[PDB]
């Protein structure tokens, strides 16, 4: 199971880790994916995952694409975890970056309530462009199942864990 974790609240946990190299190690049965609406993996924690898969994760998503066209921001869909999980719940946080409503976030992390336990990377963080300090507060506050948050960035996990309220 999760190991090395920090126990934020009742059932949020957070770890300086590579959600690869975790989900590699735990196998969880949901890994979430910092996916976009066209599934298109390209960077960041969607680039990543997708290259841990040998790209098989982006050969399913644009399967997916084809026959159901894209997610809506703050939506989700789930498909194969391939070598890194059971499943990939890949979820279209706002990009701030793509002028998206931030408020859209909440929605985004709602779709984890589906799942009693997940692995997950902050939402809108990284280059999506949110603040991840607003994430992690809206991630305690929506999700009420077990999720067990990766944070890439040492110096960003710190500044997380020191400014929790
Ligand atoms: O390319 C190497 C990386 C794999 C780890 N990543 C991550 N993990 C957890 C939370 C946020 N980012 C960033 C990309």
């Amino acid at each position: 199971s999760f190991s090395g974790y920090l126990k934020l609240t009742d059932n949020v946990y957070i770890k300086n880790a590579d959600i690869v190299e975790e989900a590699k190690k735990v196998k969880p049965t949901v890994v979430v994916n910092a996916a976009n609406v066209y599934l298109k993996h390209g960077g960041g924690v969607a680039g990543a995952l997708n290259k841990a898969t040998n790209n098989a994760m982006q050969v399913e998503s644009d399967d997916y694409i084809a026959t159901n066209g894209p997610l809506k921001v703050g939506g989700s869909c789930v498909l194969s975890g391939h070598n890194l999980a059971k499943h990939c719940l890949h979820v279209v946080g706002p990009n701030v970056n793509k002028g998206e409503d931030i408020q859209l976030l909440k929605s985004a992390y709602e779709n984890f309530n589906q799942h009693e336990v997940l692995l997950a990377p902050l939402l809108s963080a990284g280059i999506f462009g949110a603040d991840p300090i607003h994430s992690l507060r809206v991630c305690v506050d929506t999700v009420r199942t077990n999720v067990y948050l990766a944070v890439f960035d040492k110096n960003l996990y710190d500044k997380l864990v020191s400014s929790f309220l």
